[PDB]
Protein backbone atom coordinates (compact mmCIF):
# COMPACT_ATOMS: atom_id res chain seq x y z
CA UNK A 1 0.00 0.00 0.00
CA UNK A 2 1.22 3.06 -0.97
CA UNK A 3 1.40 5.74 1.84
CA UNK A 4 3.01 9.21 0.95
CA UNK A 5 5.78 10.42 3.40
CA UNK A 6 5.07 13.92 2.84
CA UNK A 7 2.03 13.89 3.82
CA UNK A 8 2.04 14.55 7.58
CA UNK A 9 -0.41 14.33 10.18
CA UNK A 10 -0.77 16.44 13.68
CA UNK A 11 -1.42 13.63 16.33
CA UNK A 12 -2.58 14.07 19.87
CA UNK A 13 -1.63 11.89 22.21
CA UNK A 14 -3.75 12.36 25.36
CA UNK A 15 -3.90 10.55 28.88
CA UNK A 16 -6.52 11.97 31.32
CA UNK A 17 -5.22 10.09 34.38
CA UNK A 18 -1.56 11.37 33.46
CA UNK A 19 -2.10 14.43 32.47
CA UNK A 20 -0.69 14.40 28.84
CA UNK A 21 -1.47 15.61 26.18
CA UNK A 22 1.33 16.25 23.22
CA UNK A 23 0.95 16.53 19.59
CA UNK A 24 3.42 15.28 17.00
CA UNK A 25 3.69 15.30 13.39
CA UNK A 26 3.36 12.09 11.76
CA UNK A 27 4.21 11.03 8.23
CA UNK A 28 1.61 8.67 7.11
CA UNK A 29 3.84 5.91 5.91
CA UNK A 30 5.51 5.95 9.84
CA UNK A 31 3.91 3.74 12.62
CA UNK A 32 2.17 6.31 15.26
CA UNK A 33 4.99 4.68 18.30
CA UNK A 34 7.72 5.23 15.87
CA UNK A 35 7.09 9.03 15.25
CA UNK A 36 6.43 9.42 19.17
CA UNK A 37 10.30 7.82 20.18
CA UNK A 38 12.06 9.83 17.11
CA UNK A 39 9.87 12.84 18.76
CA UNK A 40 11.06 12.28 22.28
CA UNK A 41 8.08 11.01 23.93
CA UNK A 42 7.84 7.68 25.44
CA UNK A 43 4.35 5.24 25.00
CA UNK A 44 3.91 1.79 26.51
CA UNK A 45 4.96 -0.85 24.28
CA UNK A 46 5.99 -4.33 24.83
CA UNK A 47 6.48 -6.61 21.27
CA UNK A 48 6.70 -3.74 19.10
CA UNK A 49 5.57 -5.91 16.10
CA UNK A 50 1.59 -5.82 16.52
CA UNK A 51 1.01 -9.08 17.86
CA UNK A 52 0.63 -8.15 21.76
CA UNK A 53 -1.86 -4.97 23.05
CA UNK A 54 0.70 -3.21 25.61
CA UNK A 55 0.32 -0.33 23.31
CA UNK A 56 -2.96 0.14 22.75
CA UNK A 57 -4.68 3.43 22.40
CA UNK A 58 -8.07 4.16 21.55
CA UNK A 59 -9.21 7.18 18.74
CA UNK A 60 -11.24 10.34 20.28
CA UNK A 61 -10.94 11.81 16.93
CA UNK A 62 -9.69 11.21 13.14
CA UNK A 63 -8.64 7.92 11.25
CA UNK A 64 -5.90 5.39 11.12
CA UNK A 65 -4.88 2.36 9.46
CA UNK A 66 -3.66 -0.14 11.53
CA UNK A 67 -1.44 -2.15 9.63
CA UNK A 68 -3.63 -6.03 8.37
CA UNK A 69 -0.90 -8.06 10.29
CA UNK A 70 -1.92 -6.68 13.97
CA UNK A 71 -3.24 -9.24 16.37
CA UNK A 72 -6.94 -6.49 16.67
CA UNK A 73 -9.96 -8.00 15.73
CA UNK A 74 -12.61 -6.05 13.52
CA UNK A 75 -14.72 -5.25 16.72
CA UNK A 76 -11.96 -4.03 18.38
CA UNK A 77 -11.18 -1.79 15.53
CA UNK A 78 -14.41 -0.56 15.45
CA UNK A 79 -14.49 0.41 19.22
CA UNK A 80 -11.46 2.66 18.17
CA UNK A 81 -8.40 0.49 19.39
CA UNK A 82 -5.85 0.83 17.42
CA UNK A 83 -1.67 -0.69 18.43
CA UNK A 84 0.41 2.15 18.01
CA UNK A 85 3.14 0.24 17.05
CA UNK A 86 1.32 -0.95 14.03
CA UNK A 87 -0.90 1.97 13.01
CA UNK A 88 -0.48 4.75 10.36
CA UNK A 89 -2.73 7.97 10.99
CA UNK A 90 -5.21 9.01 8.01
CA UNK A 91 -5.96 12.17 9.42
CA UNK A 92 -5.40 14.52 11.93
CA UNK A 93 -5.51 12.76 15.39
CA UNK A 94 -6.73 12.90 18.80
CA UNK A 95 -5.78 9.46 20.49
CA UNK A 96 -6.22 8.23 23.88
CA UNK A 97 -2.71 6.40 25.27
CA UNK A 98 -2.68 3.18 27.58
CA UNK A 99 -5.65 1.49 26.40
CA UNK A 100 -4.72 -2.08 27.20
CA UNK A 101 -6.82 -2.78 29.92
CA UNK A 102 -10.07 -1.10 28.36
CA UNK A 103 -9.27 -3.30 25.16
CA UNK A 104 -8.97 -6.35 27.36
CA UNK A 105 -12.38 -5.09 28.93
CA UNK A 106 -14.29 -4.97 25.65
CA UNK A 107 -17.21 -7.17 25.64
S1 LIG B 1 3.68 -3.27 21.50
FE1 LIG B 1 2.74 -5.27 21.07
S2 LIG B 1 1.13 -4.73 19.69
FE2 LIG B 1 2.18 -2.86 19.95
Amino acid sequence: TKRDHNKVYNVTLVNEERGLNKTIRVHADEYILDAAEAQGIPLPYSCRAGACVNCAGRIIKGTVDQSDHSFLKPKELDAGFVLLCAAYPTSDCVISTHEEDNLLNLA
